[PDB]
């Protein structure tokens, strides 16, 4: 029973089917000026449209990348380096993915003033902090749409109203696309990170959606693909799969989200029956697929081990920077179990989790001094 | 009939077969600490071994990337930024791929002294130039193993002897792996770029092989995968395909090279029967898969168009920086046709090319004033 979807997902069989013809039969380079080239270019353009449409991104351009990490690097470093003449103050949430944090830290070494936005006890960013700390030399703000570790949905719409026409807003939507509504006009994104595999597309591809008139400096240099912003011969099969994923997700995500919510709530209601159990992240303003719970007197790693031994895959998340930002003590954060759900989970999976987990907690507590 | 293999290749059916299980069934993240994670990690390690073995790279480490462009960026910018305290003089060949040149140009903006190595009339780099221009503050030299446009094989072994224990040698081997012998001990590479699709693996993956004790600064920042040098969740299916490609290439490349040579020589012998036809690149020290010819009074683009119309895919290569570096005039470089061969070419393809091409040249010349 697999409850580790936020670490990796399976490629939907429908997506694979769409990809395969581009591997072997129609394998052209989109830059080539012959019929094989043309078909590849047409496939890429299509795929590009399907990704844009998913997030209502007609007001900007999709840039294909090798995944969310590269796209986050491009958003943070690409925008900041390109726009540094307008100011060098940057605001980054304390609970961002490391593929946003470490680029921010790189910019600190390049002379940018990076100020981290604190979060409250459920991991919600402090919007009054952003309003207070916003300056005329603030050029960029990065706040994730939601947190993939503790599930909390961020108030990005409220943030966008604070930042309107003063600083660019980068929103990492890796955890939210296909889970909750992601409309770059509603949330006011200027840049939006998207992961292919998080919507059951192929690994190894993703995108940064960039709003019209937002200028970036490329990170990857070369033959000038992606209109100069991201060089390298197009990975047409992965792009096509990503496109198919996006189209499928546009049609199916609302139903899937409700199904996952149903399984999530079953898990949470019952797991919290365990003595001295605690939910991490917001209990309602929360991704449909996320259950993050900690247990007194226990190590998360041993839960994960015990669950593995019983054929259940899970995660725990140097303790998590996210949990520490919410104010957990070292000992509290060490007892954390992360169950993340997905397209192929069943009621039987949840039955199985719920039959095993209470005894796992009991045994590990028997061991605590 | 497809003669544009250096723009894109088909994925070998055997490679696809190896990849597929990791798409849907065994889809774990190698960083995950459960059975799905373990299998993914084992697959990646294996694949990694198979790529290293192909280039005799036991004396270093394979770093997986999204392809040759990213790997070239990593080699040039990663090494240079990391080692800049030892000097900031860099030597780059005049005929390098743009995914080496544009990173070099980026470094020029960062205060590095980049000096371009000239080539002679067949595109061979001037080794006496390198010896003359090598200084105690030269930290890096980038010379491709061979040129994918004009086919010329570079004297990298001789270059390595000049540079032994004074400057790092980066060799872009994107055009050579699987065509000619690539042994990083024989050619003295400190960093070696490898492309997956160039050996009929999946697009969207490649590697930089890095010799032990060579230090690089990462370009892509995040979760610290690839031992910190290249962050991002592993694209396990593409890595596995790359690995399979490498294993297959180790076994089959010598036979394939001879077959391609046989087809190449047929083409060259007969195409040069055309009046005022000229081979570009060295006629013997040349990749088995490369035919680059120009024709007086003609535009390469119209040849390519005419060939497309007859169901033959080819290429022409702001004129090519490679051809201009060899000293061609604008008008000469504009008349260039690039036929690149591959695993699936047949004698019938060559028959077809040779039946069509002479009449194509005649018609286009009828049009010249
Ligand atoms: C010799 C050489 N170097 C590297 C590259 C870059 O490869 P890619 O566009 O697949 O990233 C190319 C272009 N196919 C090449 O032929
Ligand atoms: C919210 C979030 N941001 C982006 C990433 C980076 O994704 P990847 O490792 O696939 O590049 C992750 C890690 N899965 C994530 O969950
Ligand atoms: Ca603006
Ligand atoms: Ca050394
Ligand atoms: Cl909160
Ligand atoms: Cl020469």
């Amino acid at each position: 029973a697999y409850f580790d979807y936020t670490s990796a997902k399976p490629v939907d069989e429908r997506i694979l089917e769409a990809m395969l013809p581009y591997m072997t039969e129609s394998f052209g380079n989109p830059s080539s000026v012959h019929s094989y080239g043309f078909k590849a270019r047409e496939a890429v353009q299509e795929a590009r449209e399907k990704v844009a449409k998913l997030v209502n991104g007609g007001g900007g351009t999709v840039v294909f990348t090798s995944g969310a990490t590269e796209a986050n690097n491009l958003a943070i470093i690409g925008y900041a380096m390109r726009n540094a003449r307008k100011g060098k103050h940057i605001l980054v949430s304390a609970v961002e993915h490391m593929s946003v944090i470490n680029p921010a830290k790189f910019l600190q070494k390049q002379g940018f003033e990076v100020e981290y936005i604190p979060v409250g006890k459920y991991g919600e960013v402090d919007v009054s902090f952003i309003d207070q700390k916003l300056r005329d030399d603030t050029i960029l703000v990065s706040v994730q749409h939601a947190n993939n570790e503790i599930g909390t949905i961020q108030p990005v719409e409220e943030i966008s109203e604070v930042l309107a026409g003063k600083a660019a807003l980068h929103i990492d939507a890796t955890a939210s696309v296909g889970q909750i509504e992601v409309d770059v006009e509603k949330i006011g994104a200027d840049m939006l990170t998207i992961s292919s595999n998080k919507i059951y597309g192929p690994k190894g591809v993703g995108a940064l959606w960039i709003r019209k008139e937002a200028k970036l400096q490329p990170v990857i240099l070369g033959g000038g693909q992606e209109n100069g912003l991201r060089s390298g011969s197009e990975n047409v099969p992965s792009i096509v799969g990503f496109g198919k994923a996006a189209e499928i997700t546009a049609m199916e995500w609302r139903e899937e989200a409700e199904r996952l919510r149903r399984l999530r709530d079953r898990i949470i209601d019952n797991v919290l029956k365990i003595e001295e159990s605690y939910l991490n992240g917001h209990p309602e303003k929360r991704l449909p697929n996320n259950v993050n719970v900690r247990f007194s007197y226990i190590e998360g790693e041993s839960i994960v081990l015990s669950l593995d031994m019983a054929g259940i895959q899970a995660s725990t998340g140097q303790p998590s920077h996210v949990l520490m930002a919410c104010g957990l003590k070292h000992e509290e954060a060490h007892g954390t179990l992360l169950l993340t759900l997905g397209r192929y989970n069943t009621d039987e999976d949840v039955d199985r989790l719920l039959e095993v987990l209470p005894g796992v907690i009991e045994r590990l507590r028997s061991m605590s001094p």
